């Protein structure tokens, strides 16, 4: 076969001509990541090279890369173009200069003016990929990208995880809601669960569960889930109220991503320029 309708979304052209200064940037389960420049735009990208061979038969699969194209938005990390070479896909999609938001969180404190900032970009994120019926279920510290010039976005998501029984848990999955860990049907609020333990990890550093064993999180995720933070008094009302909201045990009574963009916690929001300290000194850290 011809992988038809793979028409629709390479471009024609060398990558290698268009892109220049390649560099490895991820390993991973199918996937080659590189980072490299427009020779034409100067900008900076990443590049998903994707031996399509050694796609098990995941073709018309795989090309959810169409629903990447289809769907773009501002807060999440967005196709760009795709080139084949051979049986080798390229993907390009936006680079964003910065730091994780991990990294941030393990070398700054972040006052509750720039976490009502991040909160809003990833709620507006959230919405967008809900109304499109997208649910991102890894919605953590590690998959938000912010850039130097104070850009937050989402990344490492598709759609268009699941463990056998029989295996050890060697990770805890702290940031899974308590109807994902009971492997009930689940919707798009789980993102924001998840959300709301992001917002935790701004606050104390760190993520919950951290001290514990995974099975034990898993247990205490599905009877407490609300993870019940160090010293609450530290935080303003509002705040508590905000991630009440994202902690609801009951799915129903949990907020949605557009109830939220509402609540009047992001109202504290600094402008997203204030993130960008916040990276500056998270690369100092990284010197080491
Ligand atoms: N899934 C997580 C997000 C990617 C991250 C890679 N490191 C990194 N560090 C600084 C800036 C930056 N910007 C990016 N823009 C686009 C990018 C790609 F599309 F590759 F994900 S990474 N990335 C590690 C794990």
């Amino acid at each position: 076969e011809i992988m038809e309708k793979l028409r629709t979304i390479v471009s024609i052209g060398d990558p290698k001509k268009k892109y220049t200064r390649y560099e490895k940037i991820g390993q991973g389960a199918s996937g080659t990541v590189f980072t490299a420049t427009d020779v034409a735009l100067g900008q900076e990208v990443a590049i998903k090279q994707i031996n399509l061979q050694k796609q098990p038969k995941k073709e018309l699969i795989i090309n959810e890369i169409l629903v990447m194209k289809e769907l773009k938005n501002p807060n999440i990390v967005n196709f760009l173009d795709s080139y084949l070479v051979g049986d080798e896909l390229f993907v390009v999609m936006e680079y964003l200069a910065g730091g994780s938001l991990t990294d941030v969180v393990t070398e700054t404190c972040m006052d509750e003016a720039q976490i009502a900032a991040v909160c809003r970009e990833c709620l507006q994120a959230l919405e967008f990929l809900h109304a499109n019926q997208v649910i991102h279920r890894n919605i953590k510290s590690d998959n938000v990208l912010l850039g130097m010039e104070g850009s937050v976005k989402l990344t490492d998501f598709g759609f268009c995880p699941e463990q056998s029984k029989r295996s050890e848990m060697v990770g805890t999955p702290y940031w899974m809601a308590p109807e994902v860990v009971t492997r009930k049907a689940y919707g798009p609020k789980v993102d924001i669960w998840s959300l709301g333990i992001m917002a935790i990890e701004m606050v104390e550093g760190e993520p919950p569960y951290l001290n514990e064993n995974p099975l034990r999180a898993l247990y205490l995720i599905a009877t407490n889930g609300t993870p019940e933070l160090q010293n609450p008094e530290k935080l303003s009302p509002i705040f508590r109220d905000f991630l009440n909201r994202c902690l609801e045990m009951d799915v129903e009574k949990r907020g949605s991503a557009k109830e939220l963009l509402q609540h009047q916690f992001l109202k504290l929001a600094k402008p997203l320029s204030s993130l960008t300290p916040l990276i500056a000194a998270a690369k100092e850290a990284m010197k080491s």
